[PDB]
């Protein structure tokens, strides 16, 4: 059969596993307290839902793990100050940064980048938005351990989420819009056809990407839209929660397109056919009214609630407009107030 | 939590579990050998994907518990005697029929019934199985053992045969989806398709006679209508008191699958009427081996049952869904090649029907 393990327990690991299962791909999701006899490692292809591990007996075998695909991509991406460098090194515009290491900087760095300057951790991500004078806010702890941004002014956010092949074949899902809020991204849109220069030009940067990381699997790209263009702004080397849309609004998932990839399976260009919408859950309760707008597609995660936590999200998409607004109009009430905003955020978008 | 029980270890019971999963309701489907100790039953709603059943310490503590949904329904269709009868009773047409209690009465039967004789078995006859297809000078031809425990339709010419799959509320309310075209080869249903916009007409009759029935039995869950389109018009062939083969394409092709349609309605939840878009093409994988080259072609949804394969076993089924009728059949065409050539009927039926 097709077997894969995955390094991470979480949720993404989860749609995952369920994405495989009717593919005749079996996924084993596995914690970092696992037990190597536990998992069946020793006889799959290994993947990751994260970026960074501890160093347990297990983690410790799939260090030797000739399966273990990306297995050496994900230290440079893992610190955003590799990852920093990697877009350097590749002449792909990103906001202008530095290393943070001495407080013997600020001056300099307050005049590199400016008014506003934004502060984020190496790893384990942790941001910080700080002003010349907010300049002691912040812990010691951040000195050569935090990397710091010029405080980027974009109109928009956009992802861009694709896949590489083992034979170099790529394939990219259209733009999808995201909103966060308080960092976290509350609402994606996705619409069928995106703005033909912003996706060709994102996916040429991608792709370098990809190709000089030799990145096989899915990947996502996390970027601003300025006036003066689009800007990097992070990369995710796995499927990423912008793309949750695609299990109900193309042909096929990020999720199968990851399994696909690693198992050497075809990786054909994935078809949509009209825009999604995709709410994240944030610490809510799951309300089986929401259920009673057909359109609507759930996706629980069967996690303990608590606040601030992810959930599950809300599948949105459909051929009508109208019956797609309606649907959102109607939402409303039935989620919390906090919601209200991304909700009628994503419905300015179908104007 | 939100928690099922599943008669039956099947494909089924496994598409219903894959479907339940995101949406928070826990699956337990169960193998008829299984322990009864090891089965979630006491907390849980109980259902079924099959119609009938043996008696095993299993199914005795199930079939008893007041958590199993329709479960006096199930004798009445798993009789196809008893729901012959029902459909009489309910003055839905159907094929003249007459159970076989005698061989001195064969003369009888051609006289009323014709020429062609459907001899069918009262119980178990999954596939076009336990089925004669009989004359006067063949009436040998049939064991004794079905003397009593099987009747005898008349032979039916149709057009076409179509499949009506739809859903009942505890609260009486009901959804239904688009009449699904269905292609039989061997008494095996090969390919369905399924067209976002039937025969208003069609639809509605079907639609009428699906609740009636549903009401009258007061079933709560998906249900399947089997019906052929004649001259006269629809008659009702057979009753699937579950989720069934022919409606495959919604886990694709609606808003709402009918595996989840199926949960919604026994957990209780809401119900609303699928949204279906497009059209779609369900392909029944029989007796072959997995063919990831199929996934070459962006349309396609593979859906592998995990089981063995084995001649004239279900072991999957491919679902093609899309806006655009040209990259659908163009997609098909496509695939012939990649089938074995038993296939190839099928395929060229389903493309048929867009043309
Ligand atoms: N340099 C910047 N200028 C303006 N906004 C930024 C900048 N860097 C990050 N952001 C804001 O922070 C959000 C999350 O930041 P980021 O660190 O890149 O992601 P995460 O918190 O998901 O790891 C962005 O998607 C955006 O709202
Ligand atoms: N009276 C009839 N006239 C013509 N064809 C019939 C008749 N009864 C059954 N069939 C054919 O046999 C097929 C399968 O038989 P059926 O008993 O209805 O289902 P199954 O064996 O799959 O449970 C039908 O879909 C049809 O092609
Ligand atoms: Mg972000
Ligand atoms: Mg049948």
């Amino acid at each position: 059969m097709k077997q894969v393990c995955v390094l991470g327990n979480g949720q993404l690991g989860r749609m995952l596993r369920q994405a495989g299962e009717p593919l005749g791909i079996a996924v084993w999701p596995v914690g970092l307290d696992a037990e190597p006899a536990a998992v069946p490692f020793q006889q799959s292809v290994i993947t990751a839902e994260i970026e960074r591990w501890p160093e347990t007996a297990l983690t410790r075998e799939l260090a030797r793990h000739p399966a273990f695909v990306n297995r050496d991509v994900f230290p440079i991406i893992a610190d955003r100050l590799t990852q920093k460098q990697l877009f350097d090194k590749l002449h792909l515009p990103t906001a202008p940064w530095q290393l943070l290491a001495e407080r013997s900087e600020w001056p300099a760095v307050f005049d590199r980048l400016g008014e506003l300057a934004i502060v984020k951790r190496r790893t384990g991500g942790g941001q910080w938005r700080l002003r010349a004078n907010e300049t002691e806010q912040l812990p010691a702890e951040c000195y050569g351990e935090c990397i710091v941004e010029q405080g980027i002014n974009f109109s928009g956010e956009v992802s861009l989420v694709g896949a590489r092949g083992f034979d170099g074949s790529t394939v990219f899902y259209p733009l999808t819009h995201n909103l966060h809020q308080d960092g976290i991204l509350r609402t994606s849109v996705a619409f069928p056809q995106a703005n033909a220069q912003q996706q060709a030009r994102a996916e040429e940067m991608l792709s370098a990407i990809m190709q000089e990381l030799g990145y096989v699997g899915v990947m996502a790209m996390e970027c601003f839209v300025t006036p003066q263009g689009l800007l990097i702004n992070e990369l995710a080397p796995r499927v990423h929660n912008s793309g949750h849309w695609t299990q109900n609004g193309a042909s096929i998932s990020q999720f199968e397109l990851h399994l696909r990839a690693i198992t050497d399976l075809p990786l054909p260009q994935p078809v949509v056919n009209n825009p999604s919408v995709m709410i994240n859950l944030i610490g809510s309760d799951v309300n089986y009214d929401w259920l009673k707008l057909p359109l609507v597609h759930l996706h629980w995660y069967d996690k303990e609630v608590r606040p601030g936590r992810k959930v599950g999200h809300l599948n949105l998409t459909d051929s009508d407009t109208s019956r797609l607004t309606a649907t959102l109009e109607a939402l409303i009430p039935l989620l919390p107030p906090e919601y209200a905003s991304g909700v009628i955020w994503a419905q300015s978008k179908f104007g």
